[PDB]
């Protein structure tokens, strides 16, 4: 399906632009928030997009024949203002992607797509647990108004 | 100095869109022509790119005090004609890494800037071992006409 | 060269001077202001700078036939008045420890002495390592108002 | 105490210059009369004392409320001739330190510093011990004219 | 740079003559001084000059596209008197092997060649060590009237 | 025998000269030929001809009394036109070695020097083993026309 095609073209552009933006996210809050546990957090977040969540879909279009497009545009011109706000803003991201990974799921079923169906099968049940492990550190932020106790919890969550 | 952090800068974006077109070249390499070791030292070369080559600057810039900036754009809009092409556009991009590379470690002796000097010395040497790998993968091209020999002695490279 | 015999016995005279006062500084740490992680930390910096930072240097004269020289003159006259300041002039002795590094790399190349240029290479390296782990002490006191969740986190730095 | 405050503050300045002074007289034994186990012997003793012989005090001080001075000054402004000498006047200052040790011993007593004198008590043994180590390796010079055989010899007392 | 593959292929022609020099010089240490000991240590030096000294040359022109020279012109026409003026004659020629060495890394940065002056950083740094084991050599025969006493020392240094 | 002495002196400085043109053929058909095991197979004979090779003789003086000479002159001044042409000449080379090593052994039993007859067995019989698997490599060249199969057989020879 070239509908099916553009979509998972998209959410490999996805992946890749919010990879970039959580590279930039983990460094200030690590350099400017003093949260290098946050840090750290965010860094494998960005590992992950940019790593085996892109590569998925690639290895995807290998076996189906689907093309792959690479076009990618991102610029980090304003950072959030404290650290509970930058994961705050993680967060939103994180929910956008579910609504798309939705969207392709759907349309998938609509074009009879049942391999798609299943491969998107992974990011509809990945992506709620990243979602919540993301929701988990949010919650810190209103638990303690220690920024060493937060991130002494946080250790336990990159391990 | 800010002519070093601009030029550091430069080299974080040049890292991450190479490292972007590497990831298409590695796909093309084992979809289009055939050749999934290719594709495989492709990908390494891509990996490294996304990985260690861009955090080492953002590390760094997190000790002296610099500035990060992400700032990215790269469309693949043509793809080389087989696969000895492929890897002979890769090794003129790596060129043209030696070329910023060398001009950071010139501007940062005029600088009096020792510190970053030192820090790209790692840039200067990895990165010619890194042309002379991709080199001698150009030459199995001209050493044999048989693509899946080719094959097999890369294998022993991406081992 | 006369002029670098000379600056490399200066720093050999600022290393052991800054030794006897961090080590006063650690035991004030630990008794004054019931820190005693603090203290560790503290006094690491001083076995530093009484131990291998200054024999480096006494070595490399042993090799190239300089001239050691032994002048010491150091008095604790008072002290800052809490933790935090304790460790922020730590901090501010460590940034001029920096720049008499990168005085000695400048004046290296002016005198053609590549051996000490490579020699210094460690210094400079080194000490922006010291300089970034005593930053981020410093600003525990900025991410806590309690002495003994610092002292917690400090616990894993000298661990 | 004040007086053993004093005096143990005082012994803590002498352990520090000491300890600065071997440290050249050990590089000298090396660099200039080819006796690097010469060197290494004296640089054990200039450890020992910028080490557990100073900090020994400064913990003593932080249990029974006494207060740390630091105020240093030496300067290494000739060195003995030969090597015999020089051991010779590692020999003689270590005979000083056994005076100023005695010296603590019986003003404790005199002041009902039973905590005092059952802390010196070390000092007293173990600097027995040091100056016989150091009277034996002053005799070697007695028992060879051949500088190498007398480095075998030393080479098994810095095992 | 033409000018620094001359001055390379000077420096394998230097390493080369001198590996073949020290080669004879082992020998006669042996047969005519007899100290077998000061033979295998001059004997490690040739096969230094003669192995990984001259292939680092070698492997370094095939990364960076220098041209490799060979040619060999030396002849031992006249053998120093005795072990002590033959140790003493090695030390001069590591001394302008020194000389050599540095001047390459001052044309390295005169021309912006950073790739050359950083891998002649370990040619600086290396020399000077091989040069002060020399000279801890030629020092034993000041330390001792009895060869072998100087032997059994050495016999440690060739460990 | 003055005449053993000379023609051990000359296979001695044979065995030089003909290591350094071996060491820069294996450089050539690893740069210029691209054949890095061809390379390493020519290395290894270079190896041996600059170390035991040469070794063998010296230490053989050592026992009889004879007298060492080093006197070499080669220069590289032309490189065969391809692989096969470049190891058609080693082994040309390899044959003028057993030639001389023939006459060594008629000599010695002309002059009734049983102790040279038989130190010479050992190269009649292992320059023969050595005359043959470089012959083995010459025919690998009419056995294949792919320059990438003869290197994977080579590489079992330099295992
Ligand atoms: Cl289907
Ligand atoms: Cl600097
Ligand atoms: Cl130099
Ligand atoms: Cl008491
Ligand atoms: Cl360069
Ligand atoms: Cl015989
Ligand atoms: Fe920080
Ligand atoms: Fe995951
Ligand atoms: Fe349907
Ligand atoms: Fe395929
Ligand atoms: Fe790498
Ligand atoms: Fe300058
Ligand atoms: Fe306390
Ligand atoms: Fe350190
Ligand atoms: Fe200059
Ligand atoms: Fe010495
Ligand atoms: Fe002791
Ligand atoms: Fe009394
Ligand atoms: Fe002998
Ligand atoms: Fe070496
Ligand atoms: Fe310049
Ligand atoms: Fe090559
Ligand atoms: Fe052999
Ligand atoms: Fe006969």
């Amino acid at each position: 399906s070239n509908k099916i095609n553009d979509a998972l073209n998209q959410h490999y552009k996805l992946n890749v632009e919010l990879g970039l933006v959580y590279a930039h996210y983990a460094h200030v809050a690590d350099d400017e928030f003093d949260m290098p546990y946050l840090g750290k957090f965010i860094q494998h977040l960005s590992e992950d997009k940019l790593g085996v969540h892109k590569e998925y879909i690639s290895d995807y279009f290998k076996r189906n024949g689907m093309k792959l497009k690479t076009d990618v545009s991102v610029a980090v011109k304003s950072i959030p203002s404290d650290a509970k706000a930058l994961i705050q803003e993680v967060y939103a991201r994180e929910n956008e992607v579910r609504d798309h990974v939705k969207a392709i799921a759907k349309l998938a079923l609509a074009e009879d797509d049942y391999e798609s169906f299943y491969f998107i099968q992974w990011y509809v049940r990945d992506g709620l647990k990243d979602l919540t492990e993301v929701d988990d550190v949010v919650k810190l932020f209103n638990s303690s108004n220690d920024k060493l106790i937060i991130e002494e919890t946080i250790k336990e969550m990159v391990e």
